[PDB]
């Protein structure tokens, strides 16, 4: 019962908690799955984590009851997303997740991913580790090893369990800390949706063009274009990610991330247009987060689904 997308994707994260505070003092309410705009055709339930270190190192998922959904209602709403052709992934990691897997844990971690997948109807898993967890303990080897077990388990049932990853973009260099997740899952992952945000003054130097920072709003089109062109060709010191497997992750507003919000969507449409014109169209867009897009800013104004209104029709048309 493992729903996959047929073409472009708009990936959105869904908070398993209520009323998060924002980088500019807004508020992100919890919402049900049935409240999510259908143009979010990949919905990432956040987060699979270790809730209590006394329960051991294996991450798990526990639905937050304050969202107002029973277990059965949550399961049913996933089934309903699947009937619409939409996928629901489990996102592993997030802040304060205590994911510190050790060599030897990979079989039990795979078992728990399979168990939650059977119980809830998840269509796959997104690796969304916090900065410090990327190289913690044996995460770089145990997490890919466990996911290969899961992938092949479902492949043997004729099903494609989706595997995606949300690296912070500076770590995608040829010698970067994220490389093992990508190399170890080559041929296993379906796409990568890096975070092109929260890295302040990081960016990329483009010979003949100059220094293009992730927080430079005047060069946003050039940033999106050149960081993507580098990834999809394995150039400018970046690890290759094929263009049909690259999804461009950006904040849904200035409350969702400290930096990286795209002030003018036209900069993204034009960058994607240049990539398409050279024959390397990207697979779609990702955002942190659905709940922020449905949230409020510090003066109580609704974000009013502005992000999915800006990028949904663009990706799906």
């Amino acid at each position: 019962p493992m729903t996959n997308p047929d073409s472009g994707v708009v990936v959105g994260y869904w908070h398993n908690w209520c009323d998060g505070g924002g980088y500019q003092g807004g508020n992100a309410p919890c919402v049900t799955l049935d409240e999510v705009n259908p143009m979010y055709n990949i919905v990432n339930v956040s987060f699979m984590k270790v809730y209590d270190v006394a329960d051991g190192r294996i991450p798990t998922f526990k639905l937050d009851p304050t969202i107002g959904l029973s277990e059965e209602q949550f399961i049913d709403q996933i089934s309903e997303l699947n009937k619409q052709g939409r996928s629901v992934l489990l996102a592993l990691g997030g802040a304060d997740a205590h994911v510190e897997l050790e060599t030897g844990d990979e079989r039990a971690f795979a078992d728990e991913i399979i168990r939650l997948t059977e119980r809830y109807g998840f269509d796959g898993l997104d690796i969304d580790l916090e900065q410090a967890a990327v190289t913690a303990a044996n995460n770089q080897t145990v997490i890919p090893d466990a996911l290969k077990l899961v992938k092949d388990h479902y492949r043997a049932e004729g099903k494609n369990f989706l595997i995606t990853m949300a690296p912070e973009f500076p770590y995608l260099t040829t010698g970067g800390k994220y490389v093992p997740y990508i190399d170890n899952l080559e041929g296993y992952y379906d796409w990568i949706n890096p975070q092109f945000y929260n890295q302040g003054g990081d960016g990329i130097w483009v010979d003949g063009v100059g220094w293009i920072a992730q927080n430079n709003d005047a060069l946003k089109e050039e940033f999106i274009y050149y960081i993507s062109d580098s990834l999809i060709n394995g150039t400018r010191g970046f690890h290759k990610i094929p263009h049909d497997k690259l999804v461009f992750g950006i904040p849904s507003s200035i409350d969702a991330a400290a930096t990286g919000f795209v002030q003018d969507p036209q900069d993204l449409y034009d960058a994607f247009e240049t990539l398409t014109t050279q024959g390397q169209p990207l697979r779609g867009v990702m955002t942190w987060s659905i709940n922020w897009d449905m949230g409020t800013n510090k003066n109580g104004q609704q974000y009013n689904e502005q992000f999915i209104k800006d990028y949904g029709p663009f990706v799906h048309g």
